[PDB]
């Protein structure tokens, strides 16, 4: 499902933003 890839990574890379 590439939707959930990018949403995956979108979330993951908004999480580490946060720190």
């Amino acid at each position: 499902d590439e939707h959930e890839l990018l949403e995956t990574a979108a979330r993951w890379f908004y999480e580490i933003a946060k720190r």
